[PDB]
């Protein structure tokens, strides 16, 4: 149901695109969160999706929370995809803003290929402060699976393209 995707590798597609529009639309299996440890949806992707579901994200993780304890950076949880997709796989990626260990990325990679098809973010870009050059490459070097990509910065969507 995915459309408008450019083809990088065999199995890794992207788009110049909102990931909450896209996720209304196509209403995937799979939407992955850029999550921190605590599921605390403030800004960026996280706080965007949140704010899609008037904020049903937002409560049934605090009580993930409450229940479990925090995430590890480079971990997963699969909660609710409210009204945006089935599940929502919530993944830490590691943030360079908060001196995390970029290495970690890979292991944040590696919760996709527990999902056949996901539609998700370049993980640690944005505010999380990663290269997003280098955050395409461990993606299509790491996830064996099906992931469609949204990036929704056009200037930043033209350069992984032409760089790739
Ligand atoms: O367009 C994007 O998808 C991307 N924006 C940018 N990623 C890097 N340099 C950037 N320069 C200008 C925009 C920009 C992004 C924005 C929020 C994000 C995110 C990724 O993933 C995790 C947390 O929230």
């Amino acid at each position: 149901s995915f459309s408008g995707y450019l083809k990088l590798t065999d199995n890794v597609y992207i788009k110049n695109a909102d990931i909450v529009e896209e996720a209304k639309k196509v209403k995937p299996t799979v939407v992955v969160n850029a999550a921190n440890v605590y599921l605390k949806h403030g800004g960026g992707v996280a706080g965007a999706l949140n704010k899609a579901t008037n904020n049903a994200m937002q409560v049934e993780s605090d009580d993930y929370i409450a229940t479990n304890g925090p995430l590890k950076v480079g971990g997963s949880c699969v909660l609710s995809g409210h009204n945006l997709a089935k599940h929502c796989l919530h993944v830490v990626g590691p943030n360079v803003n908060k001196g995390e260990d970029i290495q970690l990325l890979k292991s944040a990679y590696e919760n996709f290929n527990q999902h056949e098809v996901l539609l998700a973010p370049l993980l640690s870009a944005g505010i999380f402060g990663a290269d997003p050059i280098h955050s395409l490459r461990v993606c299509v070097d790491t996830v064996r699976t099906n992931v469609y990509l949204a990036v929704f910065d056009k200037n930043l969507y033209d350069k992984l393209v032409s760089s790739f």
